């Protein structure tokens, strides 16, 4: 966590587009990696809150590049990009507003049936495209291989907790990542392109059309596991809930739900484990402490 003023933000701009005057700044919405500033009412200009956030917005920045006429909904457009330093690998990022509000479980619930189904044949549509994206161009180093990173969140918890827990209850850890290891299904996926933050906050919503209007925040898209995408969804308190997601899984034409539904329970018991991890890489310590007593 690092902190802007509103007189570095318009500094930062104004050393690379000295020719955009600023009239009004704001902050639209935060998330895990950057502050979102609104400027002018009509642009997003995010800007890393730490180095590992930054490397997420250089991510962004260039798969929107490469995906920016591709799909069947509104995404970013970047308009304005900042430098590298020692510190950030992209300093700020400017992109034309998208309006609209985030499609909340509470809002879509209270639409009319019939919009609530094209919301879910809409989000289909806009998964099965992207999912279908070829991924040739893109940088190999996207890809994140769901087997290669569990093997490697078993050894960062080892070493992370290790003067932490007892070693009944470490070894109870190792087996919790042997049984995951020892199943196929959760490793055989075709790779392909994935949103991977796939969630109700990053989906906005036009209540005057009643339609989708956007997806934003492609900071954590990767080439992996495409059911990643249904699974951030399915949660029933802060997301859509199954039946929801079901509509949309058969819009898409999903040959295997099954298998759908086993990997989002086994990601719902993976949290806490997740929770420590993503606590320290991001120094979040509340999660870390969360994640640490939950495991007692
Ligand atoms: N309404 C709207 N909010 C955005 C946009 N871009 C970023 N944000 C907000 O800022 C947060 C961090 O990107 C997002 O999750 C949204 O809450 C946009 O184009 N339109
Ligand atoms: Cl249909």
């Amino acid at each position: 966590m690092r902190t802007y003023t509103f007189d570095q933000v318009e500094k930062a701009i104004e050393q690379l587009y000295p020719d955009f005057t600023i009239n009004t700044i704001e902050i639209s919405g935060e998330g895990n990696d950057c502050i979102a500033y609104e400027i002018n009412r009509d642009f997003i200009f995010k800007f890393p809150k730490h180095s590992r956030g930054s490397t997420n917005l250089f991510n962004e920045v260039n798969i929107l590049k490469r995906i920016h006429n591709k799909l069947p909904l509104p995404i970013p457009e970047v308009v304005f990009t900042g430098m590298p330093s020692e510190t950030y690998q992209m300093s700020f990022a400017g992109y034309t507003k998208i309006k609209g509000v985030p499609l909340t479980p509470l809002l879509l619930n209270n639409l009319p049936k019939q919009s609530q189904n094209q919301a879910a044949k809409d989000l289909a549509r806009f998964l099965s495209e992207l999912h279908s994206i070829n991924i040739s161009g893109f940088k190999s180093n996207l890809v994140l291989d769901f087997r290669e990173k569990i093997n490697e969140d078993n050894k960062k918890i080892k070493k992370l907790l290790s003067r932490e827990l007892k070693g009944p209850q470490m070894k109870k850890v190792d087996d919790f990542y042997r049984d995951i290891l020892e199943n196929e299904i959760y490793f055989k996926y075709y790779p392909c392109l994935i949103h991977n933050d796939f969630s109700s906050d990053h989906i906005l919503f036009d209540t005057e059309k009643n339609t989708i209007c956007g997806i934003i925040d492609f900071g954590d898209a990767a080439i992996s596991d495409p059911d990643n995408d249904f699974i951030s969804l399915m949660e029933d308190d802060e997301e859509y809930g199954m039946e929801f997601v079901s509509k949309i899984l058969n819009h898409y034409k999903h040959k295997d739900i099954p298998t759908v539904l086993e990997k989002y329970r086994m990601k719902e018991k993976y949290w806490s484990f997740e929770k420590i991890i993503y606590g320290k890489e991001y120094g979040y310590m509340d999660w870390y402490e969360e994640g640490l007593n939950e495991i007692r």
